[PDB]
């Protein structure tokens, strides 16, 4: 077990365990420091760390040190014996801490145990050289005032105060001629910089902190996890596996770059969680290879050690024991040394994956940042860390019995105050990026708030380098993971080998590297016009010296003018805002505008399901006109074009290696070993595609997602801006009136500001939603296909090389260079397909992946929508559309395809969507409207097939044709094998609900079925099992194919594309939301319109018609004519017959000529009686249920109603409409419905019933009913005249 000393620093001096050191630095000389030894070879030195700075450096100045820190300093810490004792005592109930459970006790041990090899690099394979500044530290033994003296020991670690920044830990290893020692498999002396008062503070994003701007938010560090962080530092370096490698270097050519120090993968490691995926595993094996290769070494001077001339008493063997069970090295029966693969392999693991800042968080149930990449706020200062009441060992701060372990309670800023004190801001310095105009006018950024985007350099381009195939040749993956559990549990890992004593010779060789460190300028000034995000932002604040202040829509008048703050919000929010009122109407004011802000900072869960798009926040356009000017224009318009593009302030310039070429070796003979190579070079093959995801994964995790991340925390600022905006024009407003009157005003601060962070936390939410979707978007759009696109062009050059091998080799496989022959054809035939689970193991990332892969819009891959008079490819993949001159394009969506040649759109899919997923699985959806046949040619029209739609590649692929009244989807495979389904609607109908209307169609298909919808509902199905591949990624061509009559044409919309088999759930909701339409619809289905002639149509009586009656002011229904020639095919009633009338618009006298009529509008229904135009009229006065309207010329009577009412009862889709007559627009009376009655009539010559054309209010109850009753007869469908229907 471990044992933690105890003493207090007024202590005696010993020589054994309270010393006089000289520490490393010293170089020999200057005065030495009391150090206590708190375990076996660790020492703790509560002093400040002063090596490599200057005495003044102490002091707060306009300098910093580290350009990503808020820096806080205060040169008194540690300045008397008392404050030291302090000190120690505290390390002291740390070490406790970190010992109080078996995870940090190992880790404890670890480094106890892992004392530094006795030399370095420069030392001889046979010689132990103890005589090294990183081996061996000297102690004064002779009495004060003399360094007469003196003896030397070997130590692990050296723990000082800190240095300049208190809250700038750090953990120091000793670099010697060039050379670090702890880099390189030996392992060195280790220092840091300590202080555990001072701990940093972190507030995550996702979460909520107390859930409350208004109070204090973000959680404070547990200083024992901040000392395991740096102790994993020590870990490394004792193993000498701290190397350095390719960094992750920040671009810092763009202003709003964040700049910072180069990021080592160690650090990464160190840190855990999601940071260790921003290493490529190309970059992770660089490193595994280069620990292997100084293990080898350090195993090679094992067996090759012999003496040890620094110190005659070493014990040759005993360390040889020592180094062999700290380097997991495995001896044998003579005593030779060799490394072994398994041991080494877990070791490496546990060291690099197991101990982890992440790891032991979530081991000690402490709280922690969740990213290394994570803004950084100021630090706070822990009252006492020795009051058991404040912080224990067991537990730290989040105390059961204080009821502060549930949800890191102890942790929170907002709720254990108790436990903390904020800093003086004035002892702070943060590095500032002061962006000016060029005129002036300058704002100030902190560093920390810039976008952090990893350069280009930041990855590795090992993927470009050829490799050789042997019989050999094994793939290799390295687990940036590691069970924690087993690790805990591990039997073996803590050695139980002798620790050597730690008293040797004296150092004189005191030759060391001295870092040297000075503070540059804390504020950067730039130039810039940009009004970017920070310039946004900037605009949405005010002085401290200003309490009067109103909202303004616009941006400059807002940086203009002091008492003026920008809000994105809506126009009706900031004149609300903005009014003063009466006392006696104040508290009504504040409730209103307080529940108008909540309602403005709801629209962040508006909807764009037409678009195909379900969460879109409209407002972060305006609010920080980050990116491509997203402030400028409509944000959602601009959103469905070029999608979470458009919000990137930089568009990366990605790292897609060639990946290299094989060259493979060949055995003249060997059956076995000629194989063995293909077979591997398959492995490696797949090595390759894993490979170039993880190289994307990280890019996308350092260049993108981190400025996705800002945008997170822009909005959260921007909405916390409004907030205190309405919250400074509340006070105001409210203070000038006087105590008498404030005395009756009914007002609750703390209600306010509870409802308006309700309304932002509620906001947040669906901000962090949207962002975290649009990150994956861009991941899965914008990155892995320019990565499929080289993996595949790598498949096919190997492809080639592989058959050409099996070829030159053909004699050594006899019978079987065929049975490997398709062996590497099937083979490369199945591609890898991307799972971000396989680079990272992170909950939020993987719930972000697994929500964007649930969410079906995502599985689109074609989506052609119209944008300023043309067709594009809105699915974010990129096709290319052409649209020739004989296509005929509306901005309804609708485009024509007609007899001429040039009457086509050419698709050029995305060869990189992995669409061949080696079963065919795939939908495709459009609306379409198909002209009715001609009567004189009905027999070429059933007879002629023509095709529409058609995506072939190498005669294989999809196509989508009509036949007459039969619209057919066909499938071919590669082996030219063809299945079919169709749909064929009846053309005997009185009333076909197809023929030249509108409707929705969807084919799908899975590895069993081709099923195809119309409106929603399945009408035929097909297995198509046998066919075997299908290529759908072939160019689309839309035009009319086939022997077609001059007069042919098509009417299409919304055609798009599923690289998924839709569910009929799916498309039944597709239908409802391509459906929906503010508009009525007439009887084809197009937008009903004012001032146009129309026929009218009757959903509860079909063959029915409206005619004026020759004798009466009245509309008799008549029996429609039907088709009179003798064609057995067909049979239909005309349409074009009865009345034609004309809606009219009842208000905005703004002329007769057209409109869209739109649901609840009030018109006049009108009629053309030969030269004039008359209008429906309903009696104002009957007292039977039901009359026969009144058709007459237009005049206004007071005695009858006129107005009426459009509606729209059904719920579910339908080109039907009601007309109501109500009393007049405001009153709620309804007199009745338009519809047809049967009326009894007995005359002297004729005795018959006859329907006429009426109002009645026995709709009015009917309407209600569920489900909407179709066929009642106030339901009716207005048609015009359409080329697609002649009779
Ligand atoms: C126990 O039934 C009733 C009791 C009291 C009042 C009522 C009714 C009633 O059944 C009823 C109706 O069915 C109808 C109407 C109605 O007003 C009432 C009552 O007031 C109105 C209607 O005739 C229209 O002209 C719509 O524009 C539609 C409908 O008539 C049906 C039956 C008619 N004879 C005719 O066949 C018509 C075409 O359909
Ligand atoms: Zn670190």
């Amino acid at each position: 077990p471990v044992t933690i000393n105890n003493f207090n620093y007024n202590d005696p001096i010993d020589n054994n365990n309270i010393i006089m050191m000289e520490p490393p630095f010293a170089r020999g000389t200057g005065r030495y420091y009391k150090a206590f030894k708190i375990t076996d070879r660790i020492w703790i030195i509560p002093e400040r760390y002063t090596f490599g700075y200057k005495p003044e450096d102490f002091n707060k100045s306009s300098g910093i040190f580290n350009r990503d820190v808020c820096e806080y300093y205060d040169p008194d810490y540690l300045n008397t014996n008392d404050k030291k004792n302090i000190f120690l005592q505290t390390m002291i109930k740390l070490f406790n801490r970190i010992k109080s459970k078996p995870l940090g006790e190992k880790l404890l041990e670890m480094i106890i145990n892992g004392i530094p090899y006795l030399g370095d690099r420069r030392v001889p394979l046979e010689e132990f050289n103890t005589n090294i500044a990183s081996v061996t530290v000297n102690k004064l033994i002779s009495n004060p005032g003399e360094v007469e003296r003196k003896k030397g020991i070997f130590a692990n670690l050296i723990i000082f105060g800190p240095g300049p920044v208190l809250n700038e830990n750090e953990t120091i290893d000793i670099g010697i001629q060039n050379h670090f020692a702890s880099r390189e498999g030996f392992g060195g002396i280790m220092q840091m910089k300590f202080c555990p008062e001072y701990v940093s503070v972190f507030n995550n994003v996702q979460e909520n902190k107390g859930a409350s701007i208004f109070n204090r938010r973000g959680y404070f560090s547990d200083p024992a996890l901040i000392l395991m962080h740096e102790l994993i530092h020590v870990l490394h370096g004792l193993y000498g596996i701290k190397v350095d490698d390719l960094p992750i270097v920040p671009n810092e050519k763009k202003f709003f770059m964040q700049s910072t120090d180069a990021i080592q993968a160690e650090e990464l490691y160190t840190f855990g969680g999601q940071d260790p995926s921003i290493i490529t595993p190309s970059t992770d094996k660089s490193i595994y290879d280069k620990v292997l290769q100084n293990f080898r070494g350090i195993v090679d001077r094992l067996n090759k050690v012999l003496v040890c001339i620094s110190d005659p008493n070493i014990n040759i063997n005993i360390y040889k024991n020592k180094f062999k069970d700290k380097y997991k090295f495995v001896e044998d029966s003579e005593g030779k040394y060799s490394i072994d693969v398994e041991s080494f392999d877990k070791l490496y693991k546990s060291l690099m994956f197991g101990f982890t800042e992440t790891n032991i968080a979530e081991n000690y149930k402490i709280k922690t940042r969740a990213s290394y990449f994570s803004d950084s706020l100021p630090p706070v200062k822990i009252k006492n860390l020795l009051d058991n009441e404040i912080y224990t060992i067991e537990e730290g701060f989040n105390i059961s019995d204080k009821d502060m372990e549930k949800e890191y309670r102890g942790q929170n800023k907002a709720i254990n105050k108790q436990a903390y004190e904020e800093i003086s801001k004035e002892h702070l310095a943060v590095y500032k990026i002061q962006m000016c105009k060029s005129v002036g006018i300058c704002i100030d950024v902190d560093n920390e708030d810039l976008f952090f985007i990893a350069d280009k350099n930041s990855f590795s381009d090992d993927l470009s380098k050829n490799e050789r195939i042997e019989y050999n040749t094994q793939s290799n993956y390295i687990e940036n993971d590691f069970p924690i559990n087993e690790l805990i549990l591990d039997t073996d890992l803590i050695s139980k080998i002798e620790l050597p004593s730690e008293n040797t010779e004296s150092l004189t060789d005191f030759n060391v590297d001295v870092p040297v460190y000075e503070k540059q300028p804390a504020i950067k000034k730039i130039f810039t016009d940009e009004n970017t995000i920070f310039q946004y932002l900037y605009s949405q604040t005010f002085p401290l010296d200003i309490r009067d202040i109103s909202l303004t829509s616009s941006f400059d008048d807002a940086l203009l003018f002091s008492n003026k703050v920008y809000s994105f919000f809506s126009m009706d929010y900031i004149k609300t805002a903005n009014k003063v009122v009466e006392a006696g109407l104040f508290a009504g004011w504040v409730k209103q505008i307080v529940n108008d802000f909540v309602i403005e900072a709801n629209k962040s869960n508006t909807m764009d399901k037409i678009a195909d798009i379900s969460l879109i926040v409209p407002y972060i356009g305006l609010a920080l006109n980050v990116g491509n000017e997203t402030a400028k224009g409509n944000f959602e318009n601009a959103f469905e074009i070029a999608g979470a593009s458009i919000l990137l302030e930089f568009i990366p310039e990605l790292l897609i290696p060639v990946v290299g070429a094989f060259l493979l070796e060949s055995y003249i003979d060997n059956k076995n070993k000629i194989i063995k190579t293909i077979d591997n070079a398959l492995t490696k093959r797949n090595e390759k595609w894993s490979d170039m995801y993880g190289l994307i994964v990280a890019q996308w995790l350092s260049t993108v997602n981190t400025q996705f991340y800002t945008i997170k925390e822009g909005m959260y600022k921007a909405l916390n801006y409004q907030a205190q905006a309405l919250e400074e024009i509340i006070k105001y407003r409210y203070n000038i009136y006087s105590e008498k009157e404030k005395s009756n005003i009914n007002i609750d601060f703390n209600d306010i500001n509870s409802k308006l962070n309700e309304g932002i936390n509620q906001a947040i939410d669906n901000i962090n939603n949207f962002i975290n979707g649009c990150s994956v978007s861009y991941l899965m759009k914008k990155m892995i296909p320019l990565a499929v696109e080289k993996l595949l062009d790598f498949d096919n050059t190997l492809k080639k090389n592989l058959l050409n091998y099996i070829d030159e080799n053909k004699l050594y496989l006899i019978g079987s260079a065929e049975y490997e022959k398709s062996k590497v054809n099937k083979y490369l035939k199945t591609i890898m397909p991307f799972d971000l689970s396989i680079y990272t193991n992170d909950t939020i990332l993987i719930e972000m992946f697994n929500k964007y892969n649930s969410e079906i819009l995502n599985n689109i891959i074609l989506n052609l929508r119209y944008k300023d008079n043309n067709l594009i490819d809105l699915s974010g993949y990129g096709a290319k559309v052409e649209v020739y001159d004989g296509v005929e394009l509306n901005d309804k969506n609708q485009f024509k395809l007609t007899s001429s040649a040039n009457s086509k759109i050419r698709v050029t899919q995305n060869q990189n969507i992995i669409f061949n997923s080696v079963f065919l699985d795939f939908s495709v959806s459009f609306w379409i409207r198909i002209p009715k046949y001609k009567n004189d040619g009905i027999q070429n029209y059933i007879h002629n097939e023509y095709t529409i739609i058609n995506c072939m590649k190498n005669n294989s692929g999809w196509k989508i044709s009509i036949r007459g009244n039969r619209i057919i989807w066909t499938l071919i495979d590669i082996n030219g094998k063809t299945k079919s389904v169709f749909f064929e609607y009846n053309i005997r109908e009185d009333i076909s609900e197809y023929i030249n209307r509108w409707f929705f169609v969807t084919i799908t298909n899975n590895l069993n079925n081709a099923k195809i919808y119309i409106n929603g509902k399945l009408e035929s199905n097909t297995d198509i099992k046998d066919i075997r591949e299908v290529i759908a990624n072939g160019e689309i061509i839309f035009k009319l194919d086939g022997d077609i009559d001059r007069t042919q044409f098509i009417w299409m919309k919304y055609f798009s594309i599923f690289n998924t088999e839709l569910s009929q759930s799916n498309i039944e909701e597709r239908y409802k939301i391509q459906s929906y339409s503010e508009y009525l619809k007439d009887f084809w289905g197009n937008p009903l319109m004012y001032n146009k002639e129309y026929y009218m149509f009757n959903a509860g009586n079909k063959n029915s018609y409206i005619k004026l009656k020759k004798d009466s002011p009245v509309g008799e229904i008549l029996t429609r004519s039907k088709y009179n020639q003798n064609s057995k095919y067909i049979n239909y009633r005309d349409l074009y017959i009865g009345e034609k009338f004309i809606i009219r618009r009842k208000s905005n006298s703004q002329s007769i000529n057209d409109d869209i009529v739109r649901k609840e509008d009030y018109i006049y229904l009108d009629f053309f009686n030969l030269n004039q135009e008359w209008r429906v009229y309903t009696y104002k006065y009957f007292k039977k249920e039901e009359e026969k309207l009144f058709l007459a010329p237009i005049s206004d009577s007071d005695e009858f109603y006129n107005t009426i009412q459009i509606k729209e009862y059904d719920e579910q889709p339908t080109y039907s409409c009601q007309l109501l007559f109500k009393k007049d627009e405001e009153s709620t009376d309804e007199i009745g419905l338009i519809g047809i009655h049967r009326f009894y009539e007995s005359g002297i010559v004729f005795e018959e019933y006859k329907d006429y054309f009426c109002i009645s209010k026995w709709y009015l109850k009917e309407v209600k009913r569920k489900p909407y009753n179709l066929k009642l007869g106030c339901n009716w469908q207005f048609i015009p005249k359409d080329e697609g229907w002649t009779e």
